[PDB]
């Protein structure tokens, strides 16, 4: 497809299906502060899923490369946060991070495909 446009509701299908996996509840809301309360001094910039629906609902994402750096840093954040390999949160994280991988490869190759036929004269 050269469908320029076709990556927003991609993104939006692939966020339902994260949202439907156990493994993202961890993930769905920003980092509980009260519960972990030296966060901040380990993690520079916060990020969750639902943050990333809203910015693409807004319209605030140019490109699925976009998307993709945000849904990365959730799982950067938890590697850097977790005290150990063998934690629970941190163990979800990257079975998370595989699926979200596996199904994005896609989203960006027909984006990127779809704007070099847009330049291709
Ligand atoms: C209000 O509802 C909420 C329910 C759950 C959450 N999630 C958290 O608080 N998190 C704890 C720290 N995180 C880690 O990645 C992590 C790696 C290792 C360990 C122990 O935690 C991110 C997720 C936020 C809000």
């Amino acid at each position: 497809s050269y469908d320029i446009q076709a990556w927003k509701k991609q993104c939006e299908e692939l966020l339902n299906l994260i949202f439907q996996c156990e493994d993202s509840e961890p993930f769905r809301q920003p980092v509980d502060l009260l519960e972990y309360p030296d966060y901040r001094d380990i993690i520079d910039t916060p990020m969750d899923f639902a943050t990333v629906r809203e910015t693409l609902e807004a319209g605030n994402y140019e490109s699925p490369m976009e998307l993709c750096k945000d849904v990365r840093l959730i799982f950067s954040n938890s590697k850097a946060y977790t005290p150990s390999k063998r934690s629970r949160i941190y163990s979800m994280s990257l079975r998370l991070s595989a699926f979200f991988e596996e199904h994005i490869s896609s989203v960006l190759s027909d984006y990127k495909s779809a704007l070099r036929f847009h330049k291709r004269n």
